[PDB]
């Protein structure tokens, strides 16, 4: 048991229903849960109400030189670190001058994207259980280090049980998934090609659900996803709808992500993504739609009528050549209309924008588009990365805000340097001039996992070295990159 | 004399083993590169082994005193050239500042937001001369030195004033004391747009404003450091008479100077310009002879096709500040898309921070913003490459400032103005492009070392000669006096905020 902890004296951002901020606020936790949060004097009354033996062992943390946030909920993420040598990765020349528009850039290479997604099952099968565990634990550590206390898999190039084991070892919360692709859009065909049977794909998810059902930690859940609506048969869509109704689960997919998606969907499936999801019964409160910007008026109305959720990743669109913010403006418009919209990192094969970077991006970019410095307030960017993300993941019963009865998941950020001087809004200074590396302390269920920007039980150097060994094996064996190209890069690593 | 500020010659320095970004004309990047400097200048830059050959060619006495810096765990950048900045820290209590409630929930669209409150902006700018006069020499010195220190700390080695609420000679003295380079200016507003009037109100004589700039130019003509230049500006085309515009054109031709102003900054600007001046900003500048190669235009996004053609024909320069538009409620990137379009058409476009009264986005944050935002708008990850974002904050900015003779790139004969950033942590692991990792996950505070003219001013993220706590405390004392006396904020509101400061 973690017993009682009092974190007192800092600026506390709650992300509660009123987006409450407490200057010189305090948080009292007992075991895994928040018990009191508000002005220091009010929380001191809760301290006096503790069991005497619990009060005797109270851990008092003077956070007067810090800001307190809820733990970040990154509900749209992919484990892709196994592709570090090949995907925008380690073998590129140092000069960027010859870079080309490719993959998700220029409206999207829909054939290449579809084929790449349909290859995941084969590559996951080729990865060893040991490689999967080493790569997952390092990849998920990097999320935790940047303040992500609850992480959502929306389809990973890794083994689901390896990622569950990594989350268990790290102490973070994880919504696990399985890879789901049962169709490919091929250049030499006028219609989708079925690549595997929907019932087998659904059985893979049911096997994961069976494996994590008996989790006693409260830190492991699961959520089925479809990779991308291009790679989704009507049978897979209807099967997902039946599965999430039967098990009372959330559902996630990627839809309306790219300019070129709608034409490819009409050519290969006869209908666009949101309308295909709607026909299957998937456009409802359970849906987290990744990106979801290339929607016509009817699809926007389906999302609003269904009270579906959009996860937006404005920190990473430009470097991918994606245009899911400004080309249509649909996601900010649906948010203004009162659709739930959260912020997520998406992912790549090397470290990219974290939640802190994504919060800055939304604050800058949504506000500039509308000439309105109030459209996304800093506290809105925080809500979008905590409470609203937890609601989309159906984990807001336990996480996403600092309120009595919720899990004691919180971050401390130091505010005593030049960036924060004279600002009564330390979260604003954090969005101007700080990021993932400025997360100092990470607490999950009352347990400190990160302190002073260092792992408490995590050995960062040990996780890194096991990840690099695993990456070497997978890259040379499964991706067939010559050892002659890999080993000199690993020899360069600053240990 | 220079000796008042710093003493001694820097001799030879070899910075070797890191990834070196030159921002030279070829945007050259050297993995395991090196930079050899002698006194104030770069002598050689390239692969470590090639630069070692240049070390062997040094004068023996110079080689005997060579300082070798192991940059193997670092990235080397040119010093940032922030050519569009304002000293505004005197307004820390009033401008999106220290007296706001901690909750942001009641914030309103105001000032620059919602297309721009053109009357309020114009009136605010025209009040600067009175507030600068009200500021004491001691207040000006303390506020300038801390404000400009924060720029230097974030890797700005060359800073351009485009109109400050501070005393010009106080900012020049601050730059001399800090060891950085500075393009000084003077405040220039001779018109205001008032609600109850059919044309602009002339608020002072153009010759007064011109004389103020000529006095600064006279004061810094005698500068022996090579670190101080000056450039006249007009605050904003709203606050500019035809007489001031023509006087500025005559002055920059006679003295062979660059010129800067703000134009096409806001949706509501064009209608206000037509209502009060009979013509929009770029066309008024063009009529005065100011749309030419000397011009650095701040923001410059709300331009019609004819105004875009005037800028291209004149080969003018735009300084863009995409890191800070959203928090001001500005729309100078996406509403028109003009600045990325002019860049694609071959106009010189640089990146700058603009400024506010408290720390905001620095150059590192602005480079990330351009990389994300220009590329997302075009669905093109190659429109602004990371090395383009660096060029826009170094060499191209120096060209717009007319300082590219000496700064903005690591090339033989240019000034030894360099940054080091540590690249040994998780953010950079396996990336052969550390600048890309820096744009993803780092910023101003990750600048480790700052060298100007071969002299280390910042090392391990700390001032070498700067007393950080002392600069801060002098700034806070100066801010207290100015805020209570000149801005008439009650001491009862100011003192509790100063009592809260964490020392
Ligand atoms: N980023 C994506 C995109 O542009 C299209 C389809 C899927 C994704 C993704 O986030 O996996
Ligand atoms: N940011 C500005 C604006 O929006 C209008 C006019 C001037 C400025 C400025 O940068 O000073
Ligand atoms: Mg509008
Ligand atoms: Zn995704
Ligand atoms: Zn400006």
């Amino acid at each position: 048991a973690m017993g009682a902890r009092l974190i007192t004296g800092g600026t506390v951002y709650t992300a509660d229903a009123q987006e409450s901020v407490h200057a010189r606020g305090a948080v009292l936790t007992v075991d895994d849960k928040v018990v009191a949060v508000g002005p220091a004097v009010e929380v001191e009354q809760a301290v006096q109400a503790l069991d005497p033996a619990v009060r005797a062992e109270l851990r008092r943390l003077d956070a007067s030189r810090m800001m307190v946030l809820p733990g970040f909920v990154n509900a749209h993420w992919h484990e892709m670190f196994a592709m570090g040598f090949t995907m925008r990765g380690a073998l590129r020349p140092p000069s960027d001058r010859a870079d080309q528009v490719a993959f998700m850039g220029g409206g999207g290479d829909m054939h290449q994207i579809s084929a790449t997604f349909d290859r995941f099952d084969g590559l996951i099968e080729a990865m060893t259980e040991d490689e999967a565990r080493a790569i997952a634990e390092y990849s998920m550590w990097i999320q935790l280090r940047g303040g992500v206390t609850t992480l959502g898999d929306m389809g990973s190039l890794n083994r689901p049980l390896a990622m569950v084991e990594a989350a268990r070892r790290l102490g973070m919360r994880f919504s696990a998934s399985t890879w789901a692709s049962d169709a490919v859009l091929a250049p030499d065909r006028s219609r989708f090609l079925r690549t595997r049977d929907a019932d087998t794909v659904l059985a893979s998810f049911e096997a994961l659900l069976g494996a994590v059902a008996a989790d006693p930690t409260g830190r492991i859940r699961c959520r089925p996803n479809v990779s991308y609506v291009t790679n989704m048969t009507d049978e897979l869509a209807r099967g997902m709808a039946e599965l999430v109704e039967r098990h009372d689960l959330p559902f996630a997919t990627h839809v309306g992500a790219l300019r070129n998606e709608a034409d490819a969907m009409r050519a290969y499936h006869g209908e666009t993504g949101v309308r295909r999801l709607a026909e299957a019964g998937l456009v409802d409160e359970r849906l987290m739609a990744g990106h979801s910007a290339f929607l016509d008026d009817q699809e926007q109305k389906l999302m609003l009528a269904g009270r579906a959720h959009i996860s937006h990743s404005p920190g990473k669109y430009g470097p991918s050549g994606e245009s899911a913010l400004t080309e249509t403006g649909v996601v900010p418009a649906l948010r203004r209309a009162g659709l739930d919209v959260s912020l997520s990192t998406d992912a790549a094969a090397l470290p990219g924008a974290g939640i802190a970077e994504t919060m800055r991006a939304a604050w800058q970019m949504y506000n500039e588009m509308s000439a309105d410095q109030t459209e996304v307030l800093p506290t809105d960017a925080l809500a979008m990365a905590t409470r609203i993300a937890a609601k989309g993941l159906r984990w807001d019963d336990a996480v996403g805000s600092l309120e009595p009865g919720k899990q004691a998941d919180l971050l401390l950020v130091r505010t005593d340097d030049w960036r924060y001087l004279l600002n009564p809004r330390p979260l604003e200074s954090f969005l101007w001039l700080a990021g993932s590396a400025d997360v100092d302390t990470v607490i999950v269920g009352g347990r400190t996992l990160v302190e002073g920007g260092r792992g408490v039980e995590v050995d960062e150097a040990a996780l890194r070295d096991r990840y690099l060994q695993a990456l070497r094996g997978f890259t040379t064996r499964a991706l067939r990159v010559p050892a002659e190209a890999v080993d000199p890069v690993l020899a360069e690593v600053a240990r």
